[PDB]
């Protein structure tokens, strides 16, 4: 996998944001995780949703460098959102949320699963430490 620079346009919620990639604005959705809903009426404002959103926002807003890393399978989902592992100053946002108990490992679609085990070990840690979602 190769990391590529991007520029933050707007953080939307815990796992979706708009970035300027390859000269064009695109909304991105973090690979392999799921932060709680704060938008969709069918799900309503789920618990920790606002929190996951605050965590992500702070993280990407205060970063000097943002990089996107596509996996080896498809690069966009059915809604046209880019699918990637996002890094804020070298720290993977996907992992950070999981480790904090603000996201669950989900939507594991082969072959876009290169970092699955890494994210799972962090989630098991958040779980045993009964953090947020796991409390
Ligand atoms: C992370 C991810 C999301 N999705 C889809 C599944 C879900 O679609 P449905 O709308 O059909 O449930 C939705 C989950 O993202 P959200 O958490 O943003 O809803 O996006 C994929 O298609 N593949 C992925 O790798
Ligand atoms: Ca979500």
């Amino acid at each position: 996998l190769h990391k590529e620079p991007a520029t933050l346009i707007k953080a939307i919620d815990g796992d979706t944001c708009k970035l300027m990639y390859k000269g064009q604005p695109m909304t991105f959705r973090l690979l392999l995780v799921d932060t709680p809903e704060t938008k969709h009426p069918k799900k309503g404002v789920e618990k920790y949703g606002p929190e996951a959103s605050a965590f992500t926002k702070k993280m990407v807003e205060n970063a000097k460098k943002i990089e996107v890393e596509f996996d080896k399978g498809q690069r966009t989902d059915k809604y046209g959102r880019g699918l990637a592992y996002i890094y804020a100053d070298g720290k993977m946002v996907n992992e950070a949320l999981v480790r904090q108990g603000l996201a669950k490992v989900a939507y594991v679609y082969k072959p876009n699963n290169t970092h699955e085990q890494h994210l799972r070990k962090s989630e098991a840690q958040a779980k045993k430490e009964k953090l947020n979602i796991w409390s």
